[PDB]
């Protein structure tokens, strides 16, 4: 909890994937198809999560980024003072981005 | 698999820490406040390194994202495992620029 790296998420999906190759080219050599197929759908799967926060992320662009700072701030201004007050503004941000983000999902 | 749902995890989660903190805080529960309301906030910086790599990479990684993507798809219908280890020196650079900007 103390320890958080900003940015880890993504680097552990970037070694899952190269697990999977990895094992899908041990599992070709070998003759183990259903073992190649279903590293492979994996590693295609970590691709196109990446593929799709990426784009995403590029048309929230850096207006959203502000969003994020403020609501850390907030969070941070939250937890000095044992305001519930602005915890409820940034629940109600983060609502609407889950929402929003969910939408943009199902919209595929 | 849906793309896009670790990030909508995420989202989910930082509402339950959130939520969390606000019982914390009218329990006079100052040990679990601190504790959900850090989590909300590892969230909230690992939602926003994402986005700030994500457009410095700018679009062309996109590009980048769906050649791969079509390589191993070729790979696995050719077993081939030269193809394999292209993409697998792709990813290892972005994984090393990535663990760079960390």
């Amino acid at each position: 909890v103390n320890t958080a790296t900003p940015g880890e998420l993504t680097l552990m999906l970037y070694n899952g994937c190269l697990k999977f190759i990895r094992l899908a080219a041990q599992a070709i050599e070998n003759d183990d198809m259903e073992r190649k197929n279903e590293n492979l759908i994996k590693a295609q799967n970590i691709i196109q999560e990446l593929n799709f926060t990426l784009n995403r992320n590029i048309e929230l662009s850096a207006s959203m980024g502000a969003m994020y700072d403020y609501m850390y701030r907030r969070l941070v201004q939250a937890n000095i003072k044992n305001d519930t007050g602005m915890l409820a503004e940034v629940e109600g941000y983060v609502t609407d981005f889950r929402d929003a983000w969910k939408q943009a999902i199902q919209s595929e």
